[PDB]
């Protein structure tokens, strides 16, 4: 009964396919860990053994005390190691991958449990108004200035290609969002992420990370991550050539006073007065052709010289620390072709 590319959509967003192919990816053993047997307990449960081990990453617990963790993190999520001993979680590079990887199955136990319960009744609890904007219109035309416009050179791997825009108003986030809708500064600003999270995010909105969750690695702490060109959030994707589709938000978040920065603190408590962070880059849209929607800065220019020496960002990041910092927009279907 929908139009045939929001039916595609939901089909992209769905696809169990997807969720067991990155699982054995993550190493993960599906014989003993399906996917119906991804609990919330355990995530949070496995995420709390990323505290231990962390809070004995910096000290080195020392095996004695390691082992035993790093073990009972296999209790939970159990591993599929080829024929070699399972890596040891015993520094800060291994407990990486895996805050990435319960930070993706979190979202494709979202996925299973809102499919599983209860194609036009997955639409539903998404709990999303999807509608099609249309490739010859002028809300079409300004997304794919800011797309082709504020592409960045130090993102060379591919060519950015657009096949489907959507309009998304989730259920509930007009209501969450009027109280900073009178907020100074708000900006239409890019969020990528893996299409298995994608259930999550349409259904539960953007969220910040877990307090269970590990120090560093997040440069301006546990926030709500924005850019101004597309190829920062594009990367988030994580599209290969093997499924070279990928999902991109755009968002009005309401900044406000921006603070400032242009090298990490893991920012607990915002300043008294300040709204958002923003990490100073070196590179950042022509200011000049900056655009406004409905009272919205749309950053489309062409990268140019921020003149900014001494920050460690190549381009912009945006970061709140209040769901309800953020409205989003639209979601963009693009494809990704690859140059070697
Ligand atoms: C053990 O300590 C470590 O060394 C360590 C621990 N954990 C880690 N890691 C795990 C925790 N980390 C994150 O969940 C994380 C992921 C993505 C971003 C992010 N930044 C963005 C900027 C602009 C736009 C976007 C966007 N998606 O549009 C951005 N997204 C931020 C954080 C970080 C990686 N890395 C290292």
């Amino acid at each position: 009964k929908l139009p045939k590319p929001v039916q595609d959509l939901i089909k992209m967003i769905f696809d169990v396919e997807s969720m067991k192919k990155a699982m054995v990816e993550y190493e993960i053993d599906l014989q003993k860990m399906p996917l119906g047997k991804l609990s919330k307990r355990q995530i949070q449960a496995a995420y709390s053994i990323l505290s231990e081990v962390q809070q004995a990453v910096s000290q080195g617990s020392s095996d004695s005390q390691i082992l035993d963790l790093s073990n009972r993190f296999y209790t939970l999520i159990p591993h599929d190691f080829g024929m070699k001993k399972p890596p040891l979680l015993n520094n800060a590079d291994s407990v990486q991958a895996k805050a990435e990887m319960l930070d993706n199955l979190l979202d494709i136990e979202v996925a299973y449990s809102l499919l599983r319960g209860g194609i036009d009744v997955n639409y539903e609890k998404l709990k999303t108004d999807i509608k099609v904007v249309d490739r010859d219109s002028e809300e079409a035309e300004i997304i794919r200035k800011y797309v082709k416009n504020t592409h960045a050179t130090t993102h060379n791997a591919y060519d950015l290609e657009v096949i489907d825009i959507f309009k998304i108003e989730r259920e509930g986030e007009c209501q969450r969002y009027k109280p900073f809708k009178q907020l100074h500064n708000r900006r239409l600003l890019w969020h990528g992420s893996r299409t298995t999270n994608f259930a999550g995010i349409l259904s539960q909105g953007l969220r910040i990370a877990p307090p269970e969750a590990p120090v560093t690695g997040y440069m301006f702490g546990k926030g709500i991550y924005f850019a101004d060109m597309v190829s920062k959030s594009a990367n988030y994707c994580h599209t290969s050539q093997g499924d070279p589709i990928g999902l991109i938000l755009l968002g009005e978040v309401a900044l406000g006073n921006m603070y400032e920065l242009k090298h990490a603190s893991h920012i607990s408590k915002l300043p008294k007065g300040k709204h958002s962070v923003k990490g100073l880059g070196k590179t950042t849209p022509d200011p000049s052709a900056n655009i406004s929607l409905d009272g919205v800065d749309v950053p489309l220019g062409t990268g140019i010289s921020s003149g900014v020496n001494d920050t460690s960002l190549l381009y912009n990041e945006y970061i709140v620390y209040d769901i309800a910092q953020v409205n989003l927009k639209y979601l963009l279907k693009l494809k990704f072709n690859f140059k070697t």
